[PDB]
């Protein structure tokens, strides 16, 4: 999809006045709100909470919550509820849930409007999305997944809600519902052939061919035989740390009656892998007949080779300092101090942008790269290289024996006085080129300013590695030095159509990004 | 009627909780309530303007009321505004809605009521003529979905519907109320109520009109009025002047009423006051009249007689033998046996009251005693004066109250026997000429004239001094009295002395016969 930290969906309220009466809300694709990044998964996501203090309650103030979630700022009776899949509990980059209040009813006459019910969101956030993951394998997820439902006057899901407060009809359906009293969340053991407590969610990730599958279910109370009910399968394909696809409602029947929303298939399922080799991931879809909206979470089993799909830099001048970035899988998207800043709206190219520091000063190059983006990145001040680029599957590395690449770089070197120098097409500027020898894992190439860098190095998978050296002799403003620079990169795109990297160094300093594409 | 000062019609609110919804809420004769004596007709009734004084708001907590009311639209019938014994008119606020969805009431809408209430209703009346009463009408309807009346109420804010029409509203645009200047053809501002009373034949006729905002003749009528006066009442019909024919009926005055009731007030009934309940029971009006701004006959005799300070004050009453109103309280006289005792405390703790006699239809009287305080009291509805019997010889007995003393006190009730209190009086119609005699142990003479319905002369102990059982000597004392009842049966006196023996005596007789 669009990349993101999270997702939330806010439960909806029907107006009722009698008149001016919807008869239906329905839910949107437009209704999903981004979560940002939080600094700790387990509290709630921080602007919906905020919405959610703002409303007003008339004799219970207390927000309720998902109970594997911090109460945090919100509290709670005859609570002990469980929700999780046996042997998958314990989260740390990702988390899913929903929390809301007893909200107090909209009654305002006079802009003939009455709303009554619960007031809340569903949302799923993590940190630090993956840019490595098992190189091969089927890995088994579980975990946990939420809903929350369209309104319409006279529908009720009684399968899964007790609908004596019209749950349905006049605010949605949803998974966190006082009246959700059909799962085993509420026993004290499970049956053997459940899952776990409450809704949860059961994934196959192969990612050998860069696929999944899974189960979205009940686990039913026990008021023989079977003690699930399975709601949904799923389906996805995996591109880099990002998953797209489809899920498909298991009990549509044709004549119905249908009482409970899992009735239509979803072709937006969408989420992402979290944590170090991703081994917890988030996701969420809309259905097709816009009923029902969810979100879920899930992690491999509670306590391999890996491959890196994605590369994201920041290269600090001042300190010649490296520091990886977040990044979506999207060469396109820069991803900094939480917030998302588009590449595209002409060789490089040039803008600043403020979200909702100050802002963002960005050059990037270039326009005739599509996985591969690189340049410079100010904050106000504050002053970095960056380069961010998709790797090409380890199995999709050319064998070709001789292939160039050419392009350009950003530099900047100083062993007394600084020189900077951004890319080009021209003339006699910043220009790079590389020879690579894929069935000899070798490469190599050159940086020139008009002098110039030498780099060499081997190809480890779908990365490269080595050193870079001024000519030295020396370089320009008066002469910088540079010897053993210590250089890495990688291979982007497919077929490794592209190719990209930067080194540090480390009286001569030195910072480097570089970025060239196959002929 | 039942007699009364004044009464007042609350506003409705129709419940319109979805799931729980009232489809209308109708008027009912059971709504109507008392007012009370005003100290100050210009001002609200009491009771029921502490009702809307803790009736809630949520944005404008004033009470709007009639502008000639005490806290620019004018409400007059031009020549008759003068009021000082008579208002009627209306009150509300703009009442915030009921909202409690868990027991399932919404009700929105203004909050008031429409009322009419005087003081001093009349115990004299002009004997004869035509004569001219103009002011003003109110009304309130009942409330039902879909309903509108948009000829009267600008329907906005669902008047009819959600909350009753009443005169009142903000949305009552169509009359000339706001206007300046007045048509030729109009007879006031607002809406106004024309009556011709005939005190001669006892009835009476009007109309209740709209005078109409000018923006072809300007006023529209509503209903006509139709009454038979009985003593300081009225009672009688409303007839809706348009009802329901050709049109769909776009205000609510399109049913008759049987329920016109009505009374004068005033030293010679110079204004009166009345209501009526639709028979549809869509719509309750209530309005005030008065002659033209600036012989009598006496229909009804109401007096108490104060023993410690032998004095003699008249008493309100509304045409009612049998209903003892002291203290702006009503005291029933029969219980829904000669004499009879009892005593009543409303909502002077209690009133201690005994009445004679079981036989009299026309006349009450015996001894009324507040908790100290004790008094006689006597009351009795004039029969006509064209009814007036002419017989030369007519025979009436009873008995009579009696406390005297020159020395010592004497006190007696009244009786039916033995030796105790009796009366017997012989009357002349012809002559005009009365006499008889009250007798206590086997003493007063009494010589009077007749007028009209009434009589007056003399009663004196003769010769010399009467018992103590010391001898009290009473002459020339001044005697007042009446004929009650239709064609006469009954008649009452009442006497005062002084105007060392006092004197304080109540006595009713009634007619024999062949
Ligand atoms: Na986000």
């Amino acid at each position: 999809d669009q990349g993101g930290y999270g997702f939330a969906m806010r439960l909806k309220r029907r107006n009722w006045y009698p008149g001016a009466e919807e008869s239906e809300v329905k839910l949107n694709e437009s209704d999903w709100e981004a979560t940002g990044l939080p600094t700790k998964p387990k509290e709630l996501p921080k602007r919906q909470k905020s919405v959610i203090e703002k409303v007003e309650t008339d004799g219970d103030s207390d927000i309720y919550s998902s109970p594997y979630l911090t109460p945090s700022n919100a509290g709670n009776g005859v609570n002990q509820p469980k929700n999780q899949a046996t042997g998958h509990e314990n989260f740390q980059y990702v988390y899913s849930g929903w929390f809301y209040k007893h909200a107090a009813s909209e009654k305002d006459f006079s802009n003939k409007k009455i709303k009554s019910g619960d007031d809340g969101y569903i949302f799923y956030h993590g940190e630090k999305p993956s840019r490595q993951l098992p190189a091969s394998g089927k890995v088994i997820y579980k975990g946990v997944w939420h809903f929350v439902t369209d309104t319409k006057k006279g529908q009720d899901f009684r399968e899964i809600i007790q609908p004596s407060k019209k749950q349905g009809d006049r605010y949605s359906g949803f998974s966190g519902d006082g009246s959700e009293e059909y799962s085993n969340k509420n026993e004290s053991t499970l049956k053997d052939d459940h899952e776990g407590y409450g809704f949860t969610s059961n994934l196959e990730v192969d990612f050998g061919n860069k696929k999944l599958t899974g189960k979205l279910i009940r686990n039913n109370a026990s008021l023989n035989d079977k003690h699930t009910t399975q709601y949904y399968s799923l389906d996805a394909q995996i591109t880099g740390n990002r998953f797209n696809g489809t899920a498909t409602a298991t009990d549509k029947k044709e004549n119905e009656t249908k009482l409970h929303p899992f009735v239509s298939d979803s072709s937006s399922l969408s989420g992402g892998f979290f944590g170090p080799q991703g081994e917890e991931l988030g996701f969420r879809f809309l259905s097709d007949d816009q009923k029902v909206a969810v979100v879920g979470s899930a992690k491999t089993k509670d306590k391999s080779k890996l491959t890196t799909v994605l590369d994201a830099v920041e290269l600090t001048l001042n300190d010649k300092k490296i520091k990886n970035l977040d990044n979506f899988s999207n060469a396109a998207q820069l991803v900094v101090d939480g917030i998302m800043i588009p590449l595209l709206p002409e060789f490089t190219r040039k803008f600043e942008h403020t979200p909702e520091t100050k802002t963002y000063e960005v050059e990037v190059c270039c326009s005739n790269l599509n996985y591969l983006k690189y340049g410079m990145l100010t904050r106000k001040v504050e002053q970095s290289m960056f380069l961010q680029g998709e790797r090409t599957d380890e199995k999709e590395i050319p064998t070709d024996q001789n292939v160039v690449y050419r392009g350009s770089w950003y530099g900047h070197i100083a062993n007394g006085t600084s020189w900077s120098g951004n890319a080009s097409d021209k003339e006699g500027g910043n220009r790079a080129e590389f020879t690579v020898n894929f069935a000899d894992k070798k490469i190599t190439g050159k940086l020139t300013a008009e002098q110039t860098f030498t780099i060499e190095g081997m190809i480890q998978g779908n990365g490269f590695e080595g050193t870079a050296k001024t000519a030295e002799s020396g370089f320009d403003l008066p002469k910088a030095y540079i010897t053993d620079a210590k250089v890495k990169g990688g291979f982007y795109g497919p077929k490794a159509e592209e190719l990209g990297g930067w080194f540090a160094y480390p009286a001569s300093s030195a910072t480097v990004v570089f970025g060239a594409k196959r002929q």
